[PDB]
């Protein structure tokens, strides 16, 4: 591990605080600019829809990632939640009343079995079934975060290799001939201090960087900025161009 | 049923080039063409056969996995990328030949036939080196071929494993970004004339899925770029990507 406070001039530069946490999978060596933050153990949020989108594979509670999941005819706050989804466009939007069935039909047991299995921050569901990543009573770090992601990556949760690889394909986010990111953003609003989360990792040619960063945000005008500083800071180490 | 639309043309004409581009929309069933002829004319799929030889080789298992190292045998080549080793992923970014020409010659001629034919692949047909026949010897495909068997590949529906196809379409993964995501193939068939480049692959939006394939004449190596400016000015005209 090593820490680069340099980094924090890219959240200085857009008036902001928090902490971006790197990791170096062909070195194992670890980078961030605040090696105390990058320990803080923050809810997850919507980052959690990575480990939900496993479990309701792995219990059939998700045939695939075709299977459409119907609105259920209440509009909602942001728009692209009011339509039907599958796993990809549920993943893509961020679409909390699909994860929050998802989570009621996996059940109390049966979650908290899963999450223990996968190590998952501090293992606790303490809350509703359907919201305790939002305003219960688990709770994970970025370093966490990474090291659950270095697990989903190498196949190695304690989940079926379909199950991961279908989660792998709904994080898609960006590709081109440089690199590929697969990546979960996040917005904690219930709970101080509100924060904004980007979880995931950048895939190189001849390695993978690993990362999870997350930033104060009292509002949701600097949401943006979870990916732009994330980028600024992989620019600046050359891991992307 | 297919449309012909022959204002695509002006796409080719437009880079004194000519080809045929073909796009099929799963929602609605249909296809889409500028030149109904030429979209059934089969040519040497040339390195877009590296999809199903891949899917081949993974189900057989001859390929393990997509992180499986393919080391360089050490003879430097004409394309420096191929100098060096290389994994299914990156295998197929950069199309390294000497990979896929190792993956057929443990596949076998026999095993590789059974298999093309159960793809329902093109014409079937193997006569040629088995380690060069996609490239010099007896297959041919159409562009129309080319989408019959993706379509396959994107339903899962292939005589393979589940886990062979998904393995194949991550290693087909182009460019993703919040508007769409592209799973494809590039080829340059350079032995036998006609000299012709191909880019065969889909278009995967929220609602929808657009397969397309294209080809186009190709006497050298500097129009290769072209394979796919043309096919996204076929795609901003059909309103299917931005
Ligand atoms: C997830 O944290 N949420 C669902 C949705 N996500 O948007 S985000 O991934 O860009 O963060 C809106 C924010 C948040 C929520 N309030 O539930
Ligand atoms: C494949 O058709 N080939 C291998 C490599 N691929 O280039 S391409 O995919 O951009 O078309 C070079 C061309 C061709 C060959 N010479 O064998």
């Amino acid at each position: 591990w090593q820490e680069n406070k340099s980094w924090n001039a890219h959240f200085t530069e857009h008036k902001s605080q928090g902490v971006v946490v790197l990791w170096n999978e062909n070195k194992q060596q670890g980078f961030t600019n605040n090696l105390k933050r990058a320990n803080q153990a923050f809810l997850p949020a919507s980052t959690f829809k990575i480990p939900n989108s496993l479990i309701a594979l792995d219990l059939g509670v998700v045939k695939d990632e075709h299977q459409v999941f119907k609105w259920d005819g209440q509009t909602r706050d942001i728009a692209t939640w009011n339509r039907d989804h599958n796993l990809i466009t549920a993943m893509k939007y961020s679409v909390v009343p699909v994860y929050q069935e998802f989570a009621r039909q996996i059940g109390e047991a049966r979650m908290s079995k899963m999450l223990h299995a996968f190590d998952y921050g501090n293992e606790d569901i303490s809350g509703n079934v359907d919201s305790f990543w939002l305003d219960g009573g688990i709770r994970i770090s970025a370093t966490e975060q990474i090291s659950f992601l270095r697990k989903l990556y190498h196949n190695k949760l304690h989940v079926s290799e379909r199950s991961q690889r279908i989660v792998k394909q709904a994080m898609l986010t960006e590709a081109n001939g440089d690199y590929i990111i697969r990546a979960k953003t996040g917005y904690s609003t219930r709970i101080e201090p509100k924060i904004g989360w980007w979880v995931g990792w950048v895939e190189l040619d001849d390695n993978v960087w690993f990362f999870a960063m997350n930033m104060d945000m009292p509002t949701s005008d600097g949401l943006g900025l979870r990916q732009a500083i994330t980028k600024e800071v992989l620019k600046q180490e050359k891991i992307i161009p």
